[PDB]
């Protein structure tokens, strides 16, 4: 596996979004990983529908939270997910709409990365593509991050309360990091992204609830 991987440079990552006034971070993390696979398989980079997931993954809690594994299972059993153009984001839960048209992407299930194993996470990012992960984002230091490789001793590996997308990994001035795509708009962090410490004992629980869809 390479020392460095950044899917933004290959054109495998769509523009940063803003989940608005809804706790749908999990829907954005799930579509980001599906967008990566679609691009890999077809060459087209398209915005898929987080709203489709918010409204229809009944096993999840809409704007109240949810799991990415549940979202991948729903796409598999439903035969696809709509594009953002076909099922636009409105930022509140609505009834699950059915678009008779074709779905924009499909998946054959998912895989979970072994709990706490950052080395397996690194290999999966290198070989598969962007990976959905969950972290503890409760700290003021995370919320107001601006630059550098983020590391905070108070981060709690067992308090997973936010979902994001790992789109690469690398090293900056001697510090190994993970390149993380957030869904709080481009004004947050560094143009919507954050570099999080890599190989510093699963800091913030980065490798504790990671998964990717099979396409
Ligand atoms: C996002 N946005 C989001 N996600 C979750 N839960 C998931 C986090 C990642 C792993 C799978 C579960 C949310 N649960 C609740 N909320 C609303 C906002 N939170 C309310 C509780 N406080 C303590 C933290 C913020 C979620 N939002």
């Amino acid at each position: 596996a390479p020392d460095s991987v950044d899917y933004r440079k290959k054109g495998y990552v769509t523009p940063v979004k803003n989940q608005g006034q809804c706790g749908s971070c999990w829907a954005f993390s799930s579509v980001g990983a599906l967008e990566g696979q679609l691009k890999k398989k077809t060459g087209k980079l398209l915005n898929l529908s987080p709203q489709n997931l918010v409204d229809c993954v009944s096993e999840n809690d809409g704007c109240g939270g949810g799991y990415m594994t549940n979202a991948f299972q729903y796409v598999q059993k439903n035969r696809g997910i709509d594009s953002e153009d076909a099922y636009p984001y409105v930022g509140q839960e609505e009834s699950c709409m059915y678009n008779p048209t074709g779905k924009a992407a499909k998946c054959r299930g998912y895989r979970e990365i072994p709990e706490g194993n950052e080395k397996a996470l690194k290999r999966a990012v290198a070989r598969v593509g962007p990976v959905s992960v969950a972290i503890d984002a409760s700290l003021t230091s995370f919320q107001f991050y601006s630059k550098g490789v983020y590391y905070d001793e108070s981060c709690n590996s067992d308090n997973l309360n936010h979902a994001v997308l790992a789109v690469g990994y690398g090293i900056q001035k001697g510090n190994k990091h993970w390149i993380i795509k957030n869904s709080w708009g481009e004004n947050w962090g560094n143009k919507g992204y954050i570099l999080m410490a890599r190989n510093k004992n699963n800091a913030c629980g980065i490798a504790n609830l990671a998964s990717f869809p099979k396409m």
